[PDB]
């Protein structure tokens, strides 16, 4: 499968890479939302992985986008926001999921392998 | 449409299936892991909100079996359980999701609905 990740840490946006890739998936990862949308239409992917804290343009303007635009691949987030509110919202925005930082990587791996399981 | 709810506790499962009806479903209230097992034989559910705390069958084991079954309907667990290897572990058995107790209805509401969407 196509995994898209949204990140504007590189170093873990490159850790999330490597683990995705090293579990047989192949990974575009963009670093702000307008080159999220660039991945996006190159390919599209089977599923997206969508940090919050976007220099660009906040990640749930991105999901609302998205969704408004019928883009209706599976998005988790990942997100500082953790209040139980800020939770009702992103999932309100279109997001399918959220993990809450800080994270191990494994949590994020699981919470993606669950989507991909459900997607196909 | 339609909502299985799974919870041992008599006050909790009232109370979730009316939110639920409020939102608009009709909603299948089981006690336990056999009286899910008489539901979902009823009729296939939309999704299955399963707490893990049975005296029947620990939920996991539920969902294990489900799923081995070919019981595919997407499943939001409700957890006491607080390890981040905790969560992971449930998901693994099959689930799509969790939600820890306490929460507010809030929350859960909205994951059913993300699911619901979804699928």
């Amino acid at each position: 499968m196509r995994v898209l990740v949204v990140e504007d840490n590189a170093l873990l946006r490159h850790h999330l890479k490597v683990q995705i890739q090293d579990a047989g998936h192949q990974v575009d990862d963009a670093e702000d939302a307008k080159e999220a949308d660039y991945y996006l239409n190159e390919h599209i992917p089977d599923i997206a992985i969508v940090d919050l804290g976007l220099p660009d343009e906040d990640g749930l303007s991105l999901i609302r986008r998205w969704r408004s635009n019928d883009v209706s691949l599976p998005i988790l987030v990942l997100t500082a926001r953790e209040s139980w509110q800020d939770k009702v919202e992103v999932l309100s925005a279109g997001a399918d999921d959220y993990v809450t930082k800080p994270f191990h990587i494994e949590e994020v791996m699981a919470r993606m392998q669950a989507l991909m399981r459900r997607n196909s």
